[PDB]
Parts: C-alpha cells; structure tokens; sequence
C-alpha cells in the first residue's frame, strides 16, 4: 500500500515525514511527490586504476575509490551537466528527505526522461526507514543523446510505503550504515562492509 | 499490499480496474498479470542533432524532439524488430489499462528478458492512479546479442496496490499531465515541462 | 505494506517464509534482508549466432541459446569473477528463498555497487508467490571501471509484501512456470513460452 496525494500532504503537515525544501501543491499527485536535481556532481577517472575490488582489502578499495572519483562538481548560475551516453555519474536531489521509522521510500526516475534513455538509479531505489538526506542519484545515459541536465530541474518522483510496524533497526541508529549525513554527491562507500 | 491473482480478478469484474483485451486466466496469477508487446516502434535519429537540452526553451526543445525522433514503425503479420545491443527503442503494449483513483500499478519486465539483458523500462514503471491508455515501453538491450521483438509476445507483468485513499488528483484530472490517450509509441514530451 | 525487519524475523520463525541460510540479525534491518553472492556463473559466446528469436520456433530458439550461453562457471579458492563496463552476466544469490502464497519478495541492489554502476537485475526483480530457489542475477556494468565480484560479498537486498490474500496460482503449482527447482545461474528459458 503506498500514501496517496492527500496522505502525503497529511504526514508532511504533522511532521510524520519531511521533505525539505516542501514541494509545492502542483508537484504532489496520485501517489508520488515529484523530487528536484541538485547542483552537485562526480565523475570518474577511470585512467588511475585497473579496476575495483569490490571485497577486497579496505585500504586498497579506499585507495582506489579515491584515485577515481572526481573532486565535487559545482555548476554555475545557468551552467549545465553534460550526461553523455554510456557515462555514468553521480548527482544529488536538491531535496533533503526524512523518514520516520515505519516509512519506507521509493524513487522513480520519470517517463519523459526513460523515453530518452536517463536513468536516474542503477537498481537502488530504496529510501530506508529512518533515512534523512539528500538523496544520491547515479545517472546514466542509454540513449543515442547526449543530455544537458540543469539544477532545478524535475529529476524523478517518490512513493511511500507504510512498514507492517516500526523497523527495530532504522537507517539513522544502524552502526554501519554507510550514507547518513550525506549532504552532496557522495561516492560509494562500498570500502566499508 | 499488492492485489493478489484472485483479487486483481475480482477488480477486473468490478469494472474498477479495467484492461483491454482482458488477459485469460493463465496470465494472471500470483499477483501480476502478463503484459503482451504492440506493433509500433520508434527509433532514433542522432545524426539530426547535438543534444536535448531537457530544461532548455520550449520551442528549442520540440524541434530537436521532432528531428531525432523516426516515423512510427508498424509492423504487420510476423514482422519484427532487431533490438541491437546498445540500442534504445521506443514500443507500446497490446493492452490498454485504466487504473481507478485509489490504485497505483507496477510494471516490471521478465526474468527470462533479463537474462538476456531486455530492459522494458528505464527507472520509470509506475503507472499512475486515473491512468487510461497503452503503455509506452522504453527498451534497452544490455546483453550480446541481438533480440527480434515480434508483437504479442509476453513483454512484461503487471502488479497493483491499493493507494491509502482515493487520489485527489489522479491523472485523468490533472492538468499538465502529459500522456492522456497513449495509444501508440508516443515520444517524450520533455519539452511540456 | 513491507514488513520491518522485527515483522520479518518473526515470519521466518513462523517457517513458511524461509531464507537458506538464514543471515545473522547484523543482515536484518529496517525492511530489508541483505542477500549475498553465490559461486556460479554465465557468460555469452556471440560469435555462435546472430541473433535470438524472441518469440520464433521452439527448437531453433533452443538451439541458439545453448550454441551463445557459456557452461557454468565456478570460482576456485580466493578468485575472483571480472564484469567488465558493458559486459552481461549471470550470477546467483547465495541464499535459497522460499515464498508462501501470501507473500510477494522484492530485489534491490546496493546503492554502493549502484554508485560504480553495477546493476544486478535487467528490470525483473519481482520474487513471486510460492517461488523457491535461488535467485538468479542478470549483472551489469554500466560503470568507467571493471568489477571484480568475489562469492559471499553482499550484493543486495530483498523486502516482502504481504498480498490481499493467498495467491490461487501461486509458482510452485504453475505449469509453465519456468525456473522452479532453480539451483544454479540457469540461461534464458525464453524458449518454453
Ligand atoms: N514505462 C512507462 C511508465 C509510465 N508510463 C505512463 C504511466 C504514468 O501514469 C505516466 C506518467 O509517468 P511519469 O510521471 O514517470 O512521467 P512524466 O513525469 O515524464 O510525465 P508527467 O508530466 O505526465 O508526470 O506515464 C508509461 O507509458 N510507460
Ligand atoms: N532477478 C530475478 C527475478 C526473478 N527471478 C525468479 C523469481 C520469479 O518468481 C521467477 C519468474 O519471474 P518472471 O515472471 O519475471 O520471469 P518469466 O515470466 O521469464 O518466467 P515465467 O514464464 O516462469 O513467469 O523467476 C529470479 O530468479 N531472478
Ligand atoms: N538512489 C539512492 C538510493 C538509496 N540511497 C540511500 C537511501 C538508503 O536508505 C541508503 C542505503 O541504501 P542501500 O542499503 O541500497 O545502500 P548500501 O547497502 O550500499 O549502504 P548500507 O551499508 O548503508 O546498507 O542510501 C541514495 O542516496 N540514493
Ligand atoms: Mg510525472
Ligand atoms: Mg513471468
Ligand atoms: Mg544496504
């Protein structure tokens, strides 16, 4: 079961949820509240390493995330960021989000950007119970154009799902969660299972 | 919850939810109901333009969309269309579904697709409550080899879940909603934004 | 509705949902249960055919899959399976599942392994009603860097969705259900359509 529209409005009046800045009335409908790109951006180096060891020894997979990713990407007023086909790169909604404990969250990307090729996720899409932050998004481009993305701009949409009770183990009280605090593009973590 | 095969069915009776041509028993089970693949295509022109500027002038925007996208493609009787790796196709589905204000529907692919790299969407799955009309499949073909699509055949699967209450304003009320009355392989409308 | 992690612990106390092995607490948490990577593999040999019939005659459908799908691949002690940036796979969880009627299981990937563009399924992650086995993953690498994928790492997680009621047509008792008994990284059944 996820909220509809006029739920959505009601867990954000009482608090039960935020999301911050608030989407407008316009931007809130069915089930979903339409969420906003960023102005941070990260890009690969591939050329500084072979490959990642996804499970291999923390210093060497630290090291290596390290050498390939980009420093933070601040784009001007007006300035935009080129998603080329077959690149992938990270962004940020310009949303922060907060869920309680017995919320779950879903992001979509959109269907206008699907029908030229802009994935807005690479099959994780999961807003935890708990989780509050800015959510990172990793691009990419299948499609036969190249893509200009501009802050601001509509960037996908999300549901709510209420939990069967509270989660016992939130994202915000988990020890080794990886992502909260998360405030810009932050690249994986993945070097600490 | 999601509507279980019985109940998607006791829906079906109803008249609540509605799908046209309505699939037989054997299609629907568990909690899905198989979706079928259409006969309309559409392809891209790349060499026509540089980009789309997804956030860019109306008028800019439109006419790019114009130029990139091809002609429709309709296939006639065991005609089909060769999904070339790296290639992003626009389709539709046989059926016509129309979901009530208080439901929202998921479309997924198929495991059998999957493990030949058929993506049937691009993140973007949902299928909104006061939704009427085909439904625009965005393909993509991660895998190896080449994949001829003929039309009829099962292309995805259909789930449903009741929303928390009925949506205040579903898609056939809203106003700049984009893709009312979607009956063939409609292309983006990005620039509507 | 998902289940919290406390609400999914005391189903698989009850026995009729179950996971084999069943992870620690550490691996429970929010509305999710973390699933790891197994040791069986498939590649594919495009230089046997040009392409696969979808939907054309069984026996030649049958014979080109066999002719471009690899044998199993098995990782000896310490080694590692290589994806490479544009390369298809299939791989397998660790973990069998089983599912009662009542009860739909969802796969996310990592938003870690998503940050270095791995996908691990093609828009089919739906674990049906009745399904048991293991899952098997269609990987891929739509990241700037190879991967090197080691058996036991974490690959993603799966929620559960209670359904309006028990499925009538649940997957065990399916006759052309496809992948029950599904032991190992098993090709594209396509064919038995
Ligand atoms: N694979 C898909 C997914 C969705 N849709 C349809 C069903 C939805 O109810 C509708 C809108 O989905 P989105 O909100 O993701 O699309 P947009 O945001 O691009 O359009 P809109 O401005 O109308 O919200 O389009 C579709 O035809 N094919
Ligand atoms: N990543 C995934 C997703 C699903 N499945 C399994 C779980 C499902 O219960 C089953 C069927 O999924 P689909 O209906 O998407 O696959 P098909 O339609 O190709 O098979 P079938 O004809 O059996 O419905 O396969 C899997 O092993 N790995
Ligand atoms: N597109 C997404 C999807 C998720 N997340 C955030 C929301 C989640 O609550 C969190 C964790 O998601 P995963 O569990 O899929 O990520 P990991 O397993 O890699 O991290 P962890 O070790 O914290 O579980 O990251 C995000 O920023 N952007
Ligand atoms: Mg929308
Ligand atoms: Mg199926
Ligand atoms: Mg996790």
């Amino acid at each position: 079961m996820r909220l509809c529209d006029r739920d959505i409005e009601a867990w954000l009046d009482e608090g039960r949820l935020s999301i911050n800045p608030r989407p407008p009335v316009e931007r809130i409908n069915g089930a979903t509240v339409d969420v906003r790109l960023g102005n941070k951006f990260r890009t690969f180096r591939g050329h500084t390493a072979a490959f990642i060891d996804l499970s291999g020894p923390k210093d060497e997979v630290s090291a290596a995330l390290d050498r390939v990713m980009s420093d933070e990407i601040v784009l001007d007023e007006g300035e935009a960021f080129y998603l080329h086909p077959g690149e992938l790169a990270l962004a940020v909604t310009l949303e922060s989000v907060t869920l309680p404990a017995d919320l779950v969250g879903w992001l979509d990307g959109r269907s206008s950007l699907a029908r030229l090729g802009l994935m807005v996720h690479v099959t994780a899409h999961r807003i935890d119970p708990g989780w509050s932050g800015c959510i990172v998004l990793a691009f990419y481009n299948s499609g036969k154009l190249p893509l200009a993305l501009r802050p601001g701009m509509l960037i996908g949409a999300l549901s709510f799902e209420p939990l069967s009770g509270p989660a016992v183990r939130p994202y915000n009280r988990r020890e080794d969660a990886k992502y909260r605090n998360q405030q810009g593009a932050v690249a994986s973590r993945i070097d600490k299972d």
